[PDB]
């Protein structure tokens, strides 16, 4: 449990059993993370209560094209391309959720650049579950209509970037020295003289299947899926991701950005939440069409409501 998840071994044979398709890394950002803590970074608990996207005749008939970027399609948006940090928490839920509700008020709700409160999520929404121990992503996105969220200006993500290697770029503290609660749910701003902002969805809904994902992205942009992470994923480095090998560690939330094709094989740009050390930049690609470790089996999503 406080052993590490990974080793040169695991890893070349993970490089053998994938073919090639994706590059697996033993000695990357994660070559000490212990069972423990690759088990925390998973945080998703809990058919849908939320109603299924109906997209109009419109939409419907759009011919989608063979490759999409969001970060291209909104290019005045800066929130698409910025990559959060859950630090040393089971908070993915929440900050997959925070991110793709930011992206969406510049997509949909007439606001260039504003950082939901993923902490205010965290520790508020009771009804979503138990905090940094984790939570539901759909009941993420209803609290976001029936009450509402602040601003990162208002409460900013009270952990810090931390790094799994001991010798960081960025030089973040250790995540060892590190293992954090679910906050305190505050009303008013972290700092007494900033006045509260309330922003709300007035609607919130389901994605399920390639279809589906497609087309709401191209429409509206970013929002949050979820999928189950094996031992494998966690030495991800390059390509296209399948599960080849590992242990089930849980289920992970993530914001979905696009979609292409890498030498044949079609994927998913996925946006994590592990900091830009990880992974392509803080992303990662995953096999698109077969459900892949059930990416396709539920996404959560809703309209941000213009201010004043
Ligand atoms: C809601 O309000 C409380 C403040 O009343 C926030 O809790 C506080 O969070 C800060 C982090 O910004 C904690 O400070 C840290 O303390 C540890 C040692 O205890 C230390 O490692 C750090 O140097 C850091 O200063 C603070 O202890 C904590 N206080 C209490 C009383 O809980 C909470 O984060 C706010 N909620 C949200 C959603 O932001
Ligand atoms: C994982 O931990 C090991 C050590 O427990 C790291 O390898 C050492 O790194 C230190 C500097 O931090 C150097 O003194 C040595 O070159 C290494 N020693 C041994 C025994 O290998 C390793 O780099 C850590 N990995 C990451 C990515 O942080």
């Amino acid at each position: 449990e406080d052993a590490p998840v990974l080793s040169k071994a695991f890893v070349d044979r993970v490089n053998r059993l994938n073919r090639g398709i994706w590059k697996a890394k033993y000695d990357g950002v994660m070559q000490n993370i212990t069972l423990r803590e690759a088990k925390r970074l998973n945080g998703v608990i809990k058919a849908s209560i939320l109603p299924k996207r109906r997209f109009t005749e419109e939409e419907a008939r759009a011919p989608l094209p063979s490759s999409f970027d969001s970060a291209e399609a909104w290019p005045n948006c800066p929130t698409i391309p910025q990559i959060a940090d859950q630090s040393a928490c089971g908070s993915c839920w929440a900050v997959a959720a925070a991110s793709a509700m930011s992206d969406r008020f510049c997509t949909m709700g007439g606001v260039q650049d504003v950082h939901i409160s993923a902490g205010d999520l965290l520790a508020c929404c009771s009804d979503c579950g138990d905090g940094c121990n984790g939570g539901d992503p759909d009941r993420a996105w209803a609290y976001f209509s029936s009450t509402g969220l602040v601003s990162d200006y208002c409460q900013p993500y009270p952990f810090p970037h931390c790094s799994h290697h001991s010798k960081s770029k960025n030089g973040y503290p250790p995540c060892s020295q590190f293992n954090f609660d679910t906050p305190k749910c505050n009303c008013t701003c972290d700092d007494p003289t900033i006045p509260v902002v309330n922003y709300r969805s007035w609607t919130s809904y389901a994605l399920q299947g390639e279809d589906d994902y497609m087309r709401e992205l191209f429409f509206r942009g970013p929002f949050e899926v979820a999928f189950d992470v094996y031992e494998d994923f966690i030495a991800y480095n390059s390509g296209v991701y399948h599960h080849v090998c590992g242990q089930y560690l849980g289920g992970h939330a993530v914001r979905l950005v696009g979609w292409g094709t890498s030498n044949g094989v079609p994927y998913w740009k996925i946006a994590n939440s592990w900091n830009t050390e990880w992974g392509m930049d803080g992303y990662f690609l995953i096999r698109r069409g077969s459900s892949e470790c059930g990416i396709e089996d539920g996404g959560s999503a809703g309209i941000p409501l213009a201010p004043n």
